[PDB]
C-alpha cells in the first residue's frame, strides 16, 4: 500500500525529504507493506484544503504549518504564539518532550493523528519597501496564512492582512495585490518571494512549527504494530529533517543576499508589546494557559 501525502513546499525541500525518509524506514520495517508518496508544490491543494481532505480520509498524510492547523486543533495555537520561544534550542526541547506530545495528542478528536513536529525557523517580515521599524508597516498589505490569528496579529501591528494560499503569494507580490508577507529564510528563497520583495526584516515574530499528521480513519485501519512503527518512523524523521533544515537556512540566506536582498535589523520591542493581546484573545482553555506557563519556564 502506497499512501499519499501533501506538502506546499518543493520536491527537494527538507520537509518533503523528511517524509520520504519516513517512507523508506516504513518500507524496510514492514517489508514493503507500507510506504508514502509525497505530492509537493501544492499539487494536491492549499494547506486549508488539504487539511479538509485528511479529515475526510481523502488524503492519508499531511505536512502542514501549525499556523494553519490551529484553525482545527486549538492546542496548535500555543506554539504559534509570537515571541513565545527564546530561540531554536528552547523550541526543540519543548516540542520533543511531553509538552509537544500533549499538543500532538489534541488533534485526534478532530480526525487527525499528530505524529511529529518539524522545524520552521522564525518567521520575519519582507516587503517591496524597507521595513526599518514597526511604524513602517502601517497600512501595508501583508499576506498571511489562512488562519484568523494572523489577521488579528496584523491588525495589532497596524497592517492590513490578506489571507491566501502559499502558492498565490509570489503572484500577489508581483501584481501589487500585496506589499509583503512573512516567513522563514528557506521559504523566502524557495517560493521566489525574494525576487519581488527584496527587503527582509528580522522581526522573528513567530516560530510556528510544522506538523506531520495522518488521517485518523487511515491510522485506525493499521495493525497495532504498524501504528507503533508509524509513530517511531515519524519521530526518527525529526532529527533527519533538522539536519537538512539547519543547512538550508544558511544556504537560502546566502542565496538571497547574493541576489541583492537587504537584510534589516529591527527593534523587536514595539512588535512584542503590540501583539501581547493575542495571548488572552486566542488561548482561553486553562489547560493551554498552564502549558504556556510551563513553556515560558522551560
Ligand atoms: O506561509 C505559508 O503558507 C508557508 O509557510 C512555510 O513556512 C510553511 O513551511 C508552509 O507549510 C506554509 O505554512
Ligand atoms: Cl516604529
Ligand atoms: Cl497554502
Amino acid at each position: 500500500r502506497q499512501y499519499r501525502s501533501a506538502d506546499v513546499q518543493p520536491a527537494d525541500y527538507p520537509t518533503v525529504k523528511a517524509v520520504q525518509s519516513m517512507s523508506d524506514e516504513l518500507n524496510k520495517e514492514t517489508n514493503g507493506k507500507i510506504s508514502i508518496k509525497v505530492f509537493p508544490n501544492s499539487q494536491l491543494g492549499s494547506e486549508k484544503d488539504t487539511i479538509e481532505q485528511v479529515k475526510l480520509g481523502a488524503l492519508d498524510f499531511i505536512r502542514i504549518n501549525s499556523g494553519t492547523l490551529n484553525t482545527v486543533c486549538p492546542a496548535m495555537t500555543v506554539p504559534v504564539l509570537p515571541f513565545l520561544f527564546r530561540d531554536k534550542a528552547h523550541m526543540r526541547a519543548v516540542l520533543d518532550g511531553p509538552i509537544g506530545d500533549e499538543i500532538l495528542a489534541d488533534c485526534a478528536s478532530h480526525g487527525l493523528v499528530g505524529l511529529a513536529f518539524y522545524d520552521s525557523g522564525a518567521r520575519s517580515f519582507y516587503a517591496t519597501t524597507p521595513i526599518r521599524k514597526l511604524e513602517d508597516l502601517k497600512g501595508k498589505k501583508i499576506r498571511v496564512q489562512q488562519s484568523d490569528i494572523w489577521v488579528s496579529m496584523m491588525k495589532l501591528l497596524g497592517a492590513n492582512a490578506t489571507p491566501m494560499p502559499a502558492g498565490e503569494v509570489f503572484t500577489g507580490l508581483k501584481s501589487g495585490l500585496i506589499d509583503g508577507a512573512e516567513n522563514n529564510w528557506p521559504s523566502y528563497d524557495n517560493f521566489h518571494h525574494y525576487e519581488a520583495a527584496k527587503n527582509y526584516s528580522l522581526s522573528e515574530h513567530s516560530m510556528a512549527p510544522e506538523v506531520l499528521l495522518i488521517s485518523k480513519r487511515v491510522f485506525d485501519s493499521f495493525t497495532p504494530e504498524e501504528q507503533v512503527q508509524v509513530r517511531k518512523a515519524a519521530k526518527n524523521s525529526v532529527g533527519y529533517m533538522r539536519q537538512l533544515w539547519d543547512a538550508m537556512e544558511i544556504s537560502s540566506r546566502e542565496k538571497v543576499e547574493k541576489a541583492g536582498v537587504e537584510v534589516i535589523t529591527i527593534d523587536k520591542a514595539p512588535f512584542q508589546a503590540a501583539v501581547q493581546p493575542l495571548y488572552d484573545q486566542f488561548v482561553t482553555d486553562p489547560k493551554l494557559k498552564d502549558m504556556i506557563t510551563r513553556i515560558k519556564a522551560a
